[PDB]
């Protein structure tokens, strides 16, 4: 999980994701830990946007994360 943490942090922290190291990483690693990994991400990525929204909707890194779901 560690690993798998470290190495899934590198994805979402990024754009235009190359489907052959997605792939990769998705081999590497069992289905119940590539499925915890990918949430570990996506609750992590959402904490920090909402301590960086502190201030309200300006500057808003939460369509950010939307956007990377999305890719």
């Amino acid at each position: 999980l560690a690993e798998s943490v470290t190495e899934v942090e590198i994805f979402g922290k990024a754009t235009s994701i190359d489907p052959n190291t997605y792939i990769t990483w998705i081999d590497k690693y069992q289905a119940q830990l590539v499925v915890l990994s990918a949430q570990i991400a996506w609750s992590e990525n959402v904490e920090t946007a909402l301590s960086s929204m502190g201030g309200g909707g300006d500057a808003a890194p939460l369509h950010s994360v939307l956007s990377n779901v999305e890719v």
